[PDB]
């Protein structure tokens, strides 16, 4: 009945003068340290988002523990008179440039307002850093160059939330997952769909990836063995929707509903997925974390997929945290102290009053595999 015994469990963000929701985790391999982002909201309500905070954590080897440095505001991540939300970090392994994509919405203008008004006022922004997050660039509002023509086709949009992807294609392309509320019917309300923002010139210029099966929300993507881009998305149904792309995220040919991966009643809850080298035919497996309770957001579980992307291959979950659990973001941290794949997990806990950092090896969560 207890949670899974892990290598680490520390509360990295807590309620105080501000509340903190919507976590993001980035593993800088050349540093052997993580970057944890989160929304610093004046309250726990979405419209009360304000800026994005950051904390750098450095993995100590002798102790197999991570040590976080004081939290700080990524002051640059924001547009004049706009709030910031949905941090989506990504490290370009080739140029060594750190990217932090985010959303900028005018003051306290709600999401709901944009939806029932069918008037998109959200803006796609990004900030870069060439010193591991120590200093950032001036914010770059990509709204025009990435969306442009389609901006009026959406009631509203958002990126992530969570870490992004960089394919191992000829050009090492950046893939920023997302979803959008598309105005398709004159009467029927706009239905959201997942999709990815693509870039093949290392952030110079972006492009919109094509949508997936209707009714998909926040999502994440991971690459796996020829070469595919599996995407896991939140849905208003009662289970996760996943899809595969064989053309580097430009289109998703296959799209199914995975019943083994449940979703809470309202409109589900953001979950997270990543891939890692396979311990033992396929070169990689997938790991996913999301609440396992079916009525509410609680009991964050970890799911394993040893035959990606076969839907039915997903495993039964393992309890990572008992009680109130919401959003989360995973990260492949390489080889763990016990020679198993190492994982870094950031998750929303206790009625959104703290964001917890979890660290465990594949051997701890899925011993059955060994
Ligand atoms: C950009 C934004 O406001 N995202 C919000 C998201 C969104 O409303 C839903 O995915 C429908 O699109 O919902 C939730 C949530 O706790 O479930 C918090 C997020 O901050």
């Amino acid at each position: 009945m207890a949670s899974l015994p892990v290598l680490q469990k520390e509360s990295v963000f807590q309620s105080g003068a501000h509340a903190y929701r919507i976590p993001a985790l980035l593993y800088l391999p050349g540093q052997q340290s993580l970057l944890a982002f989160a929304e610093q909201r004046a309250s726990k309500k979405d419209e009360h988002a304000e800026l994005i905070v950051l904390r750098r954590g450095d993995y100590d080897a002798p102790t197999h523990q991570v040590q976080w440095q004081a939290q700080e505001v990524v002051a640059q991540a924001r547009l004049d008179g706009h709030r910031s939300m949905n941090p989506c970090p990504l490290y370009d392994a080739q140029t060594g440039t750190l990217f932090l994509f985010f959303i900028a919405i005018p003051g306290q203008v709600t999401e709901q307002q944009q939806l029932q008004t069918r008037a998109n006022v959200t803006r796609l922004c990004q900030v870069t850093s060439t010193d591991h997050g120590r200093t950032w660039s001036s914010p770059r509002d990509l709204t025009d160059a990435a969306i442009g023509p389609a901006y009026r086709e959406w009631s509203t949009f958002a990126v992530g939330p969570g870490h992004c992807l960089q394919l191992n294609d000829r050009a090492r392309s950046l893939v920023v997952p997302a979803y959008a509320y598309r105005k398709l019917h004159p009467i029927q309300r706009p239905i959201p769909s997942a999709f990815c923002f693509l870039s093949h010139d290392h952030g110079r210029t972006w492009a919109r990836g094509h949508f997936v099966a209707q009714d998909t929300l926040e999502c994440q993507v991971a690459e796996v063995e020829q070469r595919v881009v599996t995407l896991n998305a939140r849905s208003h149904l009662r289970a996760r929707v996943q899809a595969q792309s064989t053309n580097d995220g430009l289109d998703f040919q296959e799209s199914q509903l995975v019943k083994k991966l449940v979703e809470p009643p309202p409109q589900g809850c953001q979950g997270s997925v990543i891939s890692f080298p396979s311990p033992r035919s396929p070169a990689q497996w997938l790991l996913y974390t999301h609440p396992t309770h079916s009525w509410q957001r609680a009991d964050l579980g970890a799911y394993l997929n040893p035959r990606p992307p076969a839907p039915e291959a997903w495993s039964e979950p393992v309890l990572l945290a008992k009680g109130s659990c919401a959003y989360s973001d995973l990260q492949s941290m390489g080889t763990g102290p016990d020679g198993s794949p190492l994982f870094g997990c950031l998750y929303e806990a206790n009625d959104y009053e703290e964001i917890v950092f979890l660290m465990f090896t594949l051997k701890q969560a899925f011993p059955a595999e060994y």
